[PDB]
């Protein structure tokens, strides 16, 4: 599914060296969602970290807390301790993203401290960023 | 002036080793600000990271970004990179702070594995909790 190279122009991607984004793309398939579906749920385990590429995804428990546009990611949990949702995620137009295997993306960093240092960076940015 | 199994009853603290709380520690120096006072400003080198212990603090641009409250850190772009802060910050009533270095976290971050992982996931969980 995922073409690379095309992972480079988001903010998450643009910073890692062309061996990462290969070995990245490999545990990422494209997805789509229909308006309305609940992406993710609020206390799951964070199997998945997106991107969203298309569409509107809002971050909300079953009170909106966040409202995602392309180019940003979400399910950051899958990288924060202890590794659950702490909130729901669901589509507000037809949504396509790039998912990511959470579990993977895990051991990666465990085992690969530049990787690991890297993506719990850029994590910390994209939240940071959701207030600005 | 920091008396650090104090340290262990805020969340970004509570889950390190004793000699990582030790270590912190020695690299933080209770601080106090008066109520307007600008404590750091947008665009600065991001040179301290701080725990806030009483008072408030609005972060703003000179539009408020986020209000924090006793019990939660801010200046987080000490650890984010590229280290410059992305907000000023500043007391909206008698503040008092844990002001810590953040030159010397990113060095023990550089050289000791085990502290930078759960500094970033503390981090990241820090500005993930700033919408919940």
């Amino acid at each position: 599914m995922i073409s690379p190279e095309r992972l480079r122009v988001y903010r998450f991607f643009a910073s890692l060296t062309d061996e990462q984004l290969k070995d990245i793309a490999l545990i990422s398939e494209e997805k789509s969602f229909p308006t309305g579906s609940v992406i993710f749920k609020e206390n799951s385990k964070a199997d998945n970290l997106m991107l969203l590429l298309e569409g509107g995804v809002e971050l909300f428990y079953s009170s909106t807390v966040c409202s995602v546009v392309p180019g940003a990611i979400f399910g950051v949990s899958s990288l924060i301790k202890p590794y659950h949702y702490t909130s729901s995620a669901r589509a507000t137009k037809p949504v396509r993203v790039v998912d990511i295997n959470g579990a993977r993306l895990r051991e990666m960093s465990e085992n690969n401290q530049a990787l690991g240092q890297v993506l719990m960076n850029n994590v910390a940015a994209a939240v940071l960023a959701r207030l600005h």
